[PDB]
């Protein structure tokens, strides 16, 4: 079996990609924990951390959680959990998701 | 230094992820090379190509030339090319990338 080669391509399509932006601080670094409306967020490769390569001499990280495609079903509460020896602390923020549900994805 | 855990969160934002989504088959699999407007386009962390894992028996590779917040630079025509021993193809497509370019982006 031989087959010259071909190509088709479709037009331009903008994907719905999100980041939920975060900075975790503290020394030594905090280990990390995200929730989603309480319960611990399981990343899979829709939903993943993200982080944006280290500063000059900064202690602090920057990142965003990650979603890919993301529906009504991702709605609610995302916690982002830290912890250190020397204390805990959490930030939380609401999100919706309600662009087209049914709008075609090449991903 | 020492410094307890401290984290921060900013509302969920959308990014401009893009995907030009295209085709390629051929016996033996064909070489491809992408152009933006005529020119080999050299592929970066903003501009690059990435393949959806392989179908079942099909010889056909799907995929999407991925640009992360392209703005009015990055218009223009993007070709594909593919060539193998038995034949060489192209297709080649416009877009326009109109998006607010000073909106805020986490990446």
């Amino acid at each position: 079996s031989h087959m010259p080669a071909s190509v088709q391509l479709h037009t331009a399509v903008e994907m719905h990609h999100w980041c939920i932006p975060f900075s975790v601080d503290g020394q030594p670094a905090p280990s990390l924990r995200w929730l989603f409306n309480g319960s611990v967020l399981n990343e899979t490769s829709f939903i993943f951390t993200e982080f944006l390569e280290p500063a000059a001499n900064e202690t602090v990280r920057h990142g965003c959680l990650r979603l890919n495609q993301p529906t009504h079903v991702n709605n609610g509460n995302y916690t982002l959990l830290a912890a250190n020896p020397f204390g805990q602390a959490s930030a939380s923020i609401m999100a919706a998701f309600m662009d087209n549900p049914f709008e075609f994805n090449p991903e």
